[PDB]
C-alpha cells in the first residue's frame, strides 16, 4: 500500500515495483540462498519509449516475473539490461533475458566472474570501467566504477536526470548491522570505494542499496562504518 517492500511481505517468485523518481523505479524480489530468504533490489530506468533494466530480480522465475511486473506497470519494452556484479542476485536470470529479446552488458571483469563461477554470463562488454574512478554513459545512467567494495567487479549507476544512486551491493541499508555477504569482499578498500562514490556523486538526493531500503546520502557513510567496524 505504498510503502517500500520488505522481505517477509514478498513471496519467493513475485516481484513488485516501487516508484523512486519520474522514469525511475525499483524492483524488488526475494530468493532463498543457504536456508534463507532475502530481499534484493534492482532499477528500471525509462530511455524514451525504451526502458534500461539494472540487475536481474535473483533468478530465472524471478526475472521473468520481472518482466511481467513491468509490462503490467510499465507497458514499455526492456531493450537493454546491467548487471552490477557478477553474483547471482544480479546475473541470475539473464538467460531469460536474452531470450526475451534483452540486450545484456556487463563488465569485462563481471563477465569473467561470473563465467568462473557457473553463473549466468551477459551478452556484452562494456570497456572503460576498468580504472577506479571511471564513468562511462549507458542511455540514461552514468555506470561509474568505484573499486573494489562488495566485490571487486562492483558498479554503481547514477540517474542524473533525478539524481538518484544505485549503489548495488557496495551499499547498505540504514537499518544494516553487519556488511551482508562479505565472502567474495574486500573490507579493506570497501571505505575507500564508498569514499569515491561520495566524492564523486555529493548531489545525489535518493540512494539504493542492493538489498533493502532506499534512503539518502547517509547510506553511504552507514556503509562505510559498518564495513569498518565488521572487519574491526
Ligand atoms: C547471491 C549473494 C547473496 C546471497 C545471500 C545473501 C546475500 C546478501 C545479504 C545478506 C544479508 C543482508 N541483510 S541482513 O541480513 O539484514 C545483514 C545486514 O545486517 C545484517 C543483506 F542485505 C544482503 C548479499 C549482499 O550483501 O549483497 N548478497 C547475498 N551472494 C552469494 C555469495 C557468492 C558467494 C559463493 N561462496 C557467496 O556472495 C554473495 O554476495
Ligand atoms: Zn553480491
Ligand atoms: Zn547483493
Amino acid at each position: 500500500s505504498g510503502e517500500y517492500p520488505t522481505v517477509n511481505e514478498i513471496p519467493v517468485g513475485e516481484v513488485r515495483l516501487y516508484q523512486i523518481a519520474d522514469g525511475v523505479w525499483s524492483h524488488i524480489a526475494t530468493q532463498s540462498f543457504d536456508g534463507a530468504v532475502y530481499p534484493s533490489n534492482g532499477l528500471i530506468v525509462r530511455d524514451g519509449d525504451e526502458l534500461l533494466l539494472i540487475d536481474t530480480a535473483w533468478g530465472a522465475k524471478n526475472t521473468a516475473a520481472l518482466l511481467a511486473e513491468i509490462e503490467k506497470q510499465i507497458g514499455l519494452p526492456v531493450t537493454r539490461a546491467v548487471s552490477t556484479h557478477f553474483h547471482d542476485d544480479r546475473v541470475g536470470g539473464v538467460d531469460v533475458l536474452r531470450a526475451a529479446g534483452v540486450a545484456t552488458y556487463a563488465s569485462p571483469s563481471t563477465r569473467r566472474l561470473a563465467e568462473a563461477e557457473g553463473n549466468e554470463i551477459p551478452t556484452h562488454s562494456l570497456e572503460g570501467l576498468s580504472s577506479s574512478g571511471d564513468a562511462v554513459r549507458f542511455g540514461p545512467v552514468e555506470l561509474f566504477y568505484p573499486g573494489a567494495a562488495h566485490s571487486t567487479d562492483n558498479l554503481v549507476v547514477y540517474v542524473p536526470s533525478a539524481n538518484v544512486l544505485y549503489g548495488g551491493c557496495a551499499v547498505h541499508e540504514l537499518s544494516s548491522t553487519s556488511a551482508g555477504n562479505v565472502a567474495d569482499a574486500d573490507l579493506a578498500e570497501w571505505p575507500t570505494s564508498v569514499e569515491r562514490i561520495q566524492k564523486h556523486y555529493p548531489e545525489a538526493e535518493v540512494v539504493i542499496p542492493g538489498h533493502g531500503l532506499p534512503g539518502g546520502l547517509d547510506l553511504l557513510q552507514h556503509t562505510a562504518n559498518v564495513v569498518k567496524a565488521h572487519k574491526n
